[PDB]
């Protein structure tokens, strides 16, 4: 099957994580963290950091590579190659943009009922500091069918 690049971004700093609630569109009040399709004529990391300053006005000076997951839906041909970035170094105060509201969260709140269902099995292994690949089968936006995690030493 194909597959098309795409990013996703933590701010996780030693006590709080920042996450974005979707404003937009049929899913909105989803919370996650930022990203999007890598563009033509953009690195991954490229795009990893226009996500993150789009959608949250936040510049890095570094962004660390701690996962790779690949999404497959039921009906749905094409897989999403997602590269996943964790920072620590964030240079501002996160504000709003038109598609994302970012607010602070606790690590003993993190908000999963709210989050992709995903997250609830790979954030865990985020705040272990380890590094992963994945793949998750979802049934629409809500659901997973199948899934695997494993813990890798290189991503
Ligand atoms: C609006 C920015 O949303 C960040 C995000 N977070 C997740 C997430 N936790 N899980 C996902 C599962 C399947 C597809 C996309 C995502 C996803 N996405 C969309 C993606 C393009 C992969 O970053």
């Amino acid at each position: 099957g194909a597959s098309r690049l795409y990013t996703l971004v933590l701010v996780l700093q030693p006590q709080r994580v920042l996450l974005g609630m979707k404003k937009r569109g049929f899913g909105a009040g989803r919370w996650n963290g930022f990203g999007g399709k890598v563009q033509e004529g953009e690195t991954i990391e490229d795009g990893a950091r226009r996500e993150l300053q789009e959608e949250s006005g936040l510049t890095v000076d570094a962004l660390h590579k701690v996962g790779q997951i690949v999404f497959e839906f039921v009906g749905e041909p094409e897989l999403m190659d997602v590269h996943v970035f964790c920072t620590d170094s964030i240079q501002g105060t996160p504000v709003e943009s038109d598609e994302m509201r970012p607010c602070w969260f606790q690590l003993d709140q993190i908000p999963f009922k709210d989050m992709w269902p995903d997250d609830s099995y790979w954030f865990p292994l985020l705040l272990q500091k380890k590094k992963f690949h994945g793949y998750f089968k979802f049934q629409g936006q809500d659901t997973i069918l199948d899934y695997t995690l494993r813990e890798v030493d290189t991503v």
